[PDB]
DNA sequence: AACGAAAACGTTTTCGT
DNA sequence: AACGAAAACGTTTTCGT
């Protein structure tokens, strides 16, 4: 079809391609004519041909976990902004923590020859770690580990643990000594990592959390609903609660309400994530905020670098969580005694 | 590189490609050898080359509005399932109702040669309608108009109006005669269309809604926060409210709560969308449910068809909303008198 | 000064025999 | 029976002059 263009214009495809990409000077006269044709013929230059030659697709792949999930969704929207910004195309792939699913997208991707790979897989068993390596040749950055699991990738770290700690501290300095926790999946960073951050502060304060007070969630609202329940559904309950994620929080919220419990007047809740609309949670949610735009833009950036300035060595940038005080927490019994 | 494979195996690339795609019979002996090489050499067949020949990318493009937005997010996750299912690659593009933005993604897409285009642009001015047409050559389906705006596309219709009506009716049959409404952007279907569905039921019932009782939203929580406010912030307020979208509802919820109003005991609220986690809204939200998985799978389907069974004529499938009773509504003053 | 001719990128596929 | 040789898909780019 560029051949067809060259012809309508009576110039060489070379000339055509020169004008279409301003890659060498062309007489105006000639230049307009190309356009002229470029426009009657209704020409859409083929990137597949181009990429075929120039060897890069100006396209990047997101090998994600899921995308409805608020938290996720937010990061992704971010990353896409950056792609569009710097002229890249985003191929979105959810593998739902499925390994096969994952080996499958990985492959489709390599085959479609993405210029780089952004990874958000949530859990990283040796077998996944392994497949990932088989692709060290395509540049890539995992945006969700807490420390650096591998030497063949760029890593952006969230300081999830320090976030965990922040949370604890708050409750503590608020008068709280009877706290419970609904962590998220321990095989995840934002899972384990936040729990431990929280657990240091406790240990530091000589607060012990009775195992009947810690209930695993999975970041989905229903998980928090049951958690809260099981907690408040007991003889002795805590005065305050640290919930691993806002969405679950939001579930913890509804259940308390359903047992006729008042938050924060009857139970205090502090979440984690600071999702776009936690402020409209009801009681406005006090939570730890996770930089998600920066987590995205930063990730894109390390990838571009590698991609463009052909980097070889792995790199890692930290990011920082930070407390947002909202309306879900109240003074505990010890506030005054400190 | 297939050349390199053929060689390690000492067979022709033709043979190689035959085995890699079981497209003609090959001796086992020969076949294994190809694999053998295919695997030491660590070969990843290039789809760009392939597509270059076979003329199809087995890749589909989503020219969306935004993707954080719960509603949206949900549909997209759907569509991606279908892509993965039937071996397609999803290129996600948000144009944020930006025209330029839109002409830009449209183009990148055509240039990357997507096999079909899934459109979710929300608003459709003549100028967008116009650009869209310039691409009638690439197959496509708009998944968000209410009636069929054009003859050069497949359309999936939501029956948004009948949903509007359903909502009204409910409040009506619940004893309500003093209702307010926070519609969404009127230049959108789920905007206009739902309002009118609601407005027929009113007219039908001889209920009039005092203009000081209808407040435009934009589907984002903050919009509903202010809306609710402005409503309850007045001398005379309605006993019940119809909110155009769940997320805004969720905002309407928080504000009522912030004015010390009890829902549904002080005001009733009925939303619309039945977003994944409206049940964990607090008071569990009674809303109209929009089939979003089916809206997605159905869309993919009409596209595949066109794509595969090379269809020429436009088509349109309707889908149906349906009432979900939750805990946000209460009997109105006239329930008993009917 | 301003532009062309021809090879190459990595496949698939028609005919061969 | 089972496989090869060679053209083609739509570009970009080196050398020309
Ligand atoms: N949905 C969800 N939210 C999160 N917030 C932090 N980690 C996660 C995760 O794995 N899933
Ligand atoms: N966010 C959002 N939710 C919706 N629900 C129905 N239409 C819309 C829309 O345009 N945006």
């Amino acid at each position: 079809t560029i051949k067809d263009v060259a012809k309508r214009a009576n110039v060489s495809t070379t000339t055509v391609s020169h004008v279409i990409n301003k890659t060498r000077f062309v007489a105006e006269e000639t230049r307009n004519a190309v356009w002229a044709a470029i426009k009657e013929l209704h020409y859409s230059p083929s990137a597949v041909a181009r990429s075929l030659k120039v060897n890069h697709t100006k396209s990047i792949g997101l090998l994600a976990t899921s995308s409805e999930a608020a938290y996720f969704a937010e990061i992704i929207e971010a990353v896409e902004k950056n792609c569009f910004q710097k002229g890249y195309t985003l191929i979105l792939g959810n593998a739902w923590n499925n390994l096969e699913k994952q080996r499958a997208y990985l492959s489709m991707m390599a085959q479609k020859r993405v210029d780089g790979l952004l990874v958000m897989c949530s859990e990283y068993p040796e077998p996944l770690l392994a497949m990932l390596e088989e692709y060290r040749h395509i540049p890539m950055v995992v945006m969700d580990w807490g420390e650096a699991k591998a030497d063949f990738t760029d890593a952006v770290i969230d300081n999830a643990f320090e976030g965990g700690y922040m949370a604890g501290r708050y409750l503590i300095e608020r008068g709280h000594r009877e706290i419970g926790v609904i962590p998220g999946p321990l095989e995840r960073n934002t899972g384990a990592g936040r729990l431990a951050g929280f657990m240091k502060a406790m240990e530091e304060a000589m607060i012990k959390v009775p195992e009947s007070w810690i209930v695993q969630g999975d970041f989905e609202p229903e998980s928090g609903y049951r958690a809260m329940q099981q907690i408040l559904s007991q003889p002795h309950r805590p005065t305050a609660v640290f919930c691993g994620g806002d969405i679950m929080a939001m579930g913890a919220l509804c259940a308390a309400d359903e047992m006729g419990l008042r938050v924060p007047q009857d139970v205090s809740l502090i979440g984690y994530d600071n999702v776009r609309n936690a402020r409209y949670f009801t009681p406005a949610l006090t939570t730890i905020h996770q930089p998600k735009d920066s987590l995205g833009e930063t990730a894109f950036n390390m990838l571009l670098d590698r991609i463009v300035n052909k980097r070889e060595e792995p790199q890692s940038i930290e990011v920082h969580p930070r407390l947002i005080e909202r309306r879900s927490v109240a003074d505990g019994p010890f506030r005054d005694y400190r």
